[PDB]
C-alpha cells in the first residue's frame, strides 16, 4: 500500500504538473488564487485517493460474536465520496450496507472503515460496490450481504441531475428473493 | 480569450501532467480504465474552463426594447458548475437574478449564457457572482440588479453538507430595500 | 378586429401547407404513417394556442359585482397560465397570482380568469402578459391597486438545458405602499 | 444522416414557412417581438430535432469491460426532452434505464447520447422508450435492459398536469419478474 | 326571522320538484335506479348546505393576541350555487373579554352554510367577533377553492378583512399573517 | 345524444327550476347576488353534464395508431371532475389509466376525451371507472386494460377530507397479478 | 335497548356531580370562573363522545374494489377513558351489491364514538359491512394516535381486520394495502 | 401544593367518581374492559395534572446561569401536552420561548420544567402562556422574553384539525417591533 | 437482584468522583464556573440513561388483556426509543416497531412501551434490543408471531463524520410466513 | 494547547475512570461488550475534545483578499457535534455564519476548522456561537459577522425534539436591520 513517506516524496511532482495544468489551461499561476493551488490540488488528490494507503486486512479486528441473533442488520445512507477513474472527476453519494450475520458481526465504526478504504480511490461506481461487499463477506463469512451505492457522477452533471445506483447480492441476499425484498424495503 | 487553436495545441500538454499525476498516485497509467484517461480528464478541464475562449462583449446583442415596463424581471434557479480556483475541485450550483429595466429586457436565453461564460473558468464563488451583476448592469443600464449564488462546494463536502450563498446587489437593489425584500422573497 | 372562425377554417390550409414544408427542411418524410396528418394537427394546435387574437378584452368586460363596503385585499393565486414564446414559438407555462384592493367594484372568480386567458392564449412575452393583465383589472374596476405575479418554465431554454422565470406588476397602492405590497407577496406563498 | 451543409440550406426554408404561420395565425411579422422570430423558430425546431444528424453506430464504439460483476446497473432520472410528432409541440420527461451486463458496462455519459440521439427527433414516447432499450441492447449484449420514460405532453397540459409512462423490458428484465420488481423499486 | 324546521318539512317537496324537472331538463331518465331518490336526496343536501339561514349569530391581565387558524369551511357560490370549501384563519386582539374555540367556529358555521361571495363570508365573520367581543381589533382570512372555476379547468382565492388595531398597527397585521402560515 | 338545440331549448326550464330551489331555500331572488343566478347555475349544470352531448363511438376515428409494442403504456393524472347522481354535488379527482396493446395503440389527447364524456355527467365513480375501462377495451382490444379513479366526494366532505378509490382490471391486469402489481407501482 | 335522549337528560346532573368530586379531587377549586360550568360542559362532552350507544347499526356486472380511505375517526380509550383518534380505510369487493359512501362512514361513527379498544372497533365496523352487503371479502385498516401514551411522553397504533376474499387471497390482500397508501 | 399522601388518599375517591360515570354513560363495569378502568382514569387524571404537585419557586435554585451575553436565546418546538379546564379534555402541541439575557441565563431543563409545572393542570392556553412568559421574566429580570404556544384541541377536534396559537411578548420583545420579527422568524 | 434506589443513592458520589476524574483527565478545570456541578450532573444523566436495570420484565407483564377472536395483526409503529451504546458510552437514538399476530391473548399498549423503555435504557448492542424486545413479547402473549424493527442513529459514529441502522427480528409467522412479513414491513412505512 | 504526549498519558486516567463508572451504574466489566469500553469510551471522549488541541491563532493564518466586493457571504447548514458541559451529553446541530468583508475573506475549509476548534469541547450552545462569531471577526477584520446555531441537544432529547437556537450578531449585523433581516432570509 501507499505510505506516508511515498506522499510527501510524490507532493512536489503533483504539485508540477498541477502548475503545468494552469498554465495549459490559459491561466497566470503567479496570481492572486492561483498561487498556492499546485500544492493545494497536489493534496487534495492525495487525500481523496488516500484509500490507497490502507489495506481492508489490518482494519479486519473486529468480528464482534453474537448471542442467537439470526436477523438481518442493516446501515444505510453512509456517506460516500470518491473519484471517477475515467475523467478524474468527484462522484458523492451513499453506500447502504445489510447483511445476515453467521454467529459473527461487525461494528458500526468497521463497516463505514470499508466504505472509506475502497471509495478514497479511483473507481468506478459498479466496481467500489462489489469490493465492499465482498470484503464484508471475507471479513464475517455471513449468510448474505447486500450493497446498495446511490451517487451522482459529476462528469456528466457538470455535462448538463441523475443518480447512478449499483447494487450487489451475495449469498442469501442473491438467492432468497424475500430476503431481497425485505432489505430494498428497509433502505427506502 | 483562448482559441479552439489554443485547445488543440494544450491538449496534449495537459494530457501529459494528466498521466504524471496518475503515476504520482501510485497507479498503472497502462490500465483498464486509466488509459485514456490523461485525454479524458484534459478534455474534461478544458471543457470545464470553456468560458475563458468566449468574450461578454460578442455575447452581447440582444438588448431588446420594453413598451412601459418600469416592473422587476426574475430568472430563478439557473444551474450553474464551477471550478473552484484553489483547489481544482468543482462546485455546483444555482443563480438567481433579477433586475429593474429601464427601457432595456435582455433576454432569457442570453442571461443563461453571461452565467455560463463566467462560470465556466477557475472561480472564486464571491467573484462569479459579481462578474454576472456588472455583465448585467453594463449591457442594459438598469435601475438596479441582483445577483444571488448558492452552490455546493466539493472542496469541503468531500472533506465532511453546506452551502455557500453570496449575493450582489447594485443600483436600486442596494439602496431601497423594499426592493431587495421584494427580490429575495420571489426568488425563495 | 379579432380573429374569427371563418378566419381560421380560411387559414388552416396555409398552416398545414406550411407546416408539411417544415416537415420536409427538417429532412423527415411527411408520408409516414405518424406524419400524415400532422400539418393539419400542428395547425389546428397552432390554432388552439393563439385563439386568445379571437376574444375581446371589452366584451369578456360585463359583470363587476358591486360589492360595496369591501375595502379589502382579493387575492386570486395559482391561475394555470399556458403561452407561446413570441420570439421561438416555443410554449412558457406557469401560474398568475393576482391581488387588488377595490373601490366599491369587485370582479368575478370566472372573469378574473377569462383575462389570463385572453392575453395568455397568443405569441408573447411574459413581461407584457403580466402587465397587460394588470391594466385589464385596472381599466375594468378603477381599484386602490392592483399586483400581477407570473412564474413561468420557458421551454425555449429548458429544453436547452431548467429555471423559473417571474415577473410582476405593481399599480395604484401596491406600487405605492410597500406594507400593501409585502401582506399581498406573503399571501400569494 | 442530416449534415450542417443541411441545416444552413434549409434554414431560409424553415424560415420561410414560419413567416407564412405567423400570417395565417394573425399577426404582424414586422412587429418587433417577431421580426427575427421566422429565424429563431427555424433555429430552435432544428435544435430540437438534432437526434438526426446524429449516428448511434459512431457512438457507439467506447464501452467498458468488467469482468465477474453479474450486477444491475442502473442510471435513473436523465432528464429528457423530446417533440411530439403528431402536434409538433414538445413533451419532457426522465429516462430510467437499468441494465444487466455480461462483462460489458457503457460509459454514464455516452448511456446519455443514446437518450440524446433520439429525443432530439419527431417522436412517439413509445418509440423513444424501445430505442434506447435496443441502442443499449446492441451496444453491450447484456443479460437484460429496463428502459422507463416519464414525460408531460405539453398538447394535453396546454389543452388543460398528466404524465405518460412507458415501459420497454429486454432479456432477463422482461422474463424473470424478480429482476423486473427491484429495477421498478430502485428507480423509485 | 331565521328559516325553520317547519319550513324545510314544507319546502322539502317543492325543492324535490325542481331537482326532479331539472334531471328531465338535463337530459337523464329520472326513472333510473340512481336517480329515483335523487330529486329528495339533493334537496336534502341543499336544504343542509344552507342551514346556517336557520341560525341567529345573536344566539351564539390576559390580553395578549390570541389565533384560531385552520378552521374547515364549506360554503356554497351564490352566482352559480357550486360549493367553495377551504379554511378560515381568525386572530384577534382581547380587550378583557375572550370567545370560546367552540364558539368561534359556530360563527364561520354559520356564515358559510348559505349562499355566499367569500368577500362577505370574510366580513361577517370578522363583525360578529368584533361586536361579541369589543377588542382592540380582530383579522379573518378565508383560503378556499370554488369548485366553480375548478370544474371549468382552473387553485385558492384569499380574502382578507382587518379591523381595528389589526387595520390600524402594521407591526400587529405582519404579526398574525405571519403566525397563520 | 344532446344536442346544442337541445340546451338553448332547456337553459329556460332550468333557469325557471333555479328559481324556485333559491325561493324554496327561502332566499330573495331580486337581490343583486342572485338576479342571474338562475342563468348562471343552469349554465353550470349544463356544462357539468356536457358529456351526453358526446358519443364515445364518435371519439374512435382519427386516434388508433399501430404501434407493433406489446409493453405496458400508463397515463397517470388525468384531472377528472364529475357530479354525483345521488345528491347532484361534485366529486373531484384523477384518473390513472394503464394497458397492454395488441398491435393498437390509442392517441394521449384521445385518453383524455373518454375520460371527459363519461365524467362530464351524473355519475356513481364505480361505473365511470368501468365505463372508461370498457370504451379503451373496444377501442383498442388489448391484452388487459387497468383503470384506477381517486376522487373526493363533495356530498360528505360538505358534510364533515376522505379519498374514495375504484379500480377496474380486464384481461391480463385481471388474471396476471404479476402485471397488476407493475400498474399499481407504476401509478404512484 | 340503545341509549336515549331521556336518559342523557336524566343522567346529566348524575355525570356532572361525578365532574365535580373529580375537580375537588384534584385539588382544585370549582367556584374558579374557568371551572364553574366544567361539570356540566365535560359532562356533556362525554355523552357526545359515547353518543354511539344511542345508534343501532340495524337502522343505518359492476363488482370491482371498492375502497374509502383516510376516514376520520374520534374515539375514546375504554382503559383509561382518554381519547385515541386516527383514519380508518375501507375496502370491499363486492357481489351485486354497493353500500353508500355517507353510509360507510355511519358504521364508523356508530361504533367509535363508544369507550373501545381499537381492534374491536376495526372489527365491528369489518362485521357490519359484512352483515350490510354479504361481499366476496372487506379489509379494515384503522391507524390511530392513544393519547394516554402520547400525554405520558410517546405515534401510530394500527389494527388490521381482513375478512372473505381479503383474507384468503393474498393478491387481493396486497392490492388493498397498496392502494390505502 | 400537591403531595404524594393527598394522591394515595384521593385515588380511590375519583376511582369511585369514575365507576359513578361509567353507570352514567350506559356502560356495565363489570365487564372485563372496564373492571380496572376506574382506577385506570384516575392514575391517568392524576399524571395529567401532576404539576400541581410541583412549585415554580422551587425550580430557580440550581438552574440560572451568568452568560455575560446580550444574545437572543430561543428553545423551540417543546412538546405541550395539556387539559382542558373546561371539559377536561387534552389539548397537545408546541411551545416556542424566546429571551434576550441580562447577564443571567437559564438551563435548558429548566426552561423544559417550566412548561411541565404549568402544562400538567387544568388550564386555558392564553393562561398557561403567559404563566409560563411570567415565569421566566421572574427567573431571570430579562431585557425580554416572548412565549408561542400552538395546540389542537380535542375538545373540538373531536367535534369534527385546527391549530391555536397564543403569544405573549414581554419587554423588548412586546416593545421593539424588529426584535420579535427576529423571533417569529427563527421559531418557522 | 435488579438495581435500586439505595443503590443509587450509595453509588452517585462514586460516580461523581469518576466524573471529575474525567474532566481532570481532559485537560479541563473542574473547579470553573460550569464544571462545578458536572460530577453530579453527569452521574445523575447516567444513573437516568440506565435506569432499565432497575426495572424487571417479569414485574411489568401483569395485565395480558383477553381480547379473544382477534386473529389479525396489531402494530404500534414510532416508538420513541433513546439508548446507551455498551462500546462507547455515547448515545443512539431512534424508534422502534413493533408487529405481531396474537393467539387469543394481547397486550397493552403502554405495557408495550413499557417493555422498549426497560431494555433500551441500559448499556446496549442495537441487535440485542431488537432481540430483547421481541422475546419478551413472545413469552408475554404467546402469539402466532411478532415482529421488531428498530432504526436508530447512532452518536458514536455520526459525532465520527451520518447513518440510520436498521435492525430486525422477526419470530414464528412473521420468520416463516413471508407475506405476513410483507404485510408488516407494508404497514410500518 | 492539548498534545498527543497528553493524550497518551491521560488514556488510562480515563479508562480507570471509565471502568470504575462501569462498576457503578451496576454493570459488570468483563462481559464481552463490556470488556474493551474503558479504553473506547476514553478514545471517543478525547476525541470529542479534540479541538482543545487545536490553537485558533495558527489555523487563522491563511485569509484570501478580494477588492471591490462589499457584499455578504453566507455558509449555511455546517453540521456541528459538541458535548453538553453540564452533563457530558452530547448535542448535534447546524451552524449558519455571514459576514460582509472589508477587503478579506475567509476560504471555506478555514471557516469550517473554527466550528470544529470551538465545537470540539465542552460548551455551552451560546459560548460556541460566540467563539465562532469572534475567530472569524478576529481574522478578517470585517464590516460585520452573523452566527446562528441550530442544535438538538441529547439532555432533554433522552429525557422526552425541541431545538435550540442562539444568535451572535457583531457589527454591521448587529447595527443595521436590513442587514439582518437579509441574513435571517438567506440562511432559510
Ligand atoms: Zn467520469
Ligand atoms: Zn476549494
Ligand atoms: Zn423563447
Ligand atoms: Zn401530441
Ligand atoms: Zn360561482
Ligand atoms: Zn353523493
Ligand atoms: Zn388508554
Ligand atoms: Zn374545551
Ligand atoms: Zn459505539
Ligand atoms: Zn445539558
Amino acid at each position: 500500500p501507499r505510505s506516508e513517506e511515498d506522499n510527501e516524496l510524490n507532493l512536489p511532482n503533483l504539485a508540477a504538473a498541477y502548475s503545468s495544468i494552469l498554465s495549459s489551461l490559459g491561466e497566470n499561476p503567479q496570481r492572486q488564487g492561483l498561487l498556492k493551488t499546485p500544492w493545494r490540488a497536489a493534496s487534495a488528490m492525495q487525500f481523496f485517493t488516500k484509500g490507497y494507503q490502507e489495506t481492508i486486512s489490518d482494519v479486519l479486528n473486529d468480528a464482534i460474536f453474537d448471542e442467537d441473533h439470526d436477523e438481518m442488520v442493516i446501515v444505510k445512507d453512509i456517506d460516500m465520496f470518491s473519484m471517477c477513474e475515467h475523467h478524474l472527476v468527484p462522484f458523492v453519494g451513499k453506500v447502504h450496507i445489510g447483511y445476515l450475520p453467521n454467529k459473527q458481526v461487525l461494528g458500526l465504526s468497521k463497516l463505514a472503515r470499508i466504505v472509506e478504504i475502497y471509495s478514497r480511490r479511483l473507481q468506478v461506481q459498479e466496481r467500489l460496490t462489489k469490493q465492499i461487499a465482498v470484503a464484508i463477506t471475507e471479513a464475517l463469512r455471513p449468510a448474505g450481504v447486500g450493497v446498495v451505492v446511490e451517487a451522482t457522477h459529476m462528469c456528466m452533471v457538470m455535462r448538463g441531475n441523475s443518480k447512478t445506483v449499483t447494487s450487489t447480492m451475495l449469498g442469501v441476499f442473491r438467492e432468497d428473493p424475500k430476503t431481497r425484498e425485505e432489505f430494498l424495503t428497509l433502505i427506502r
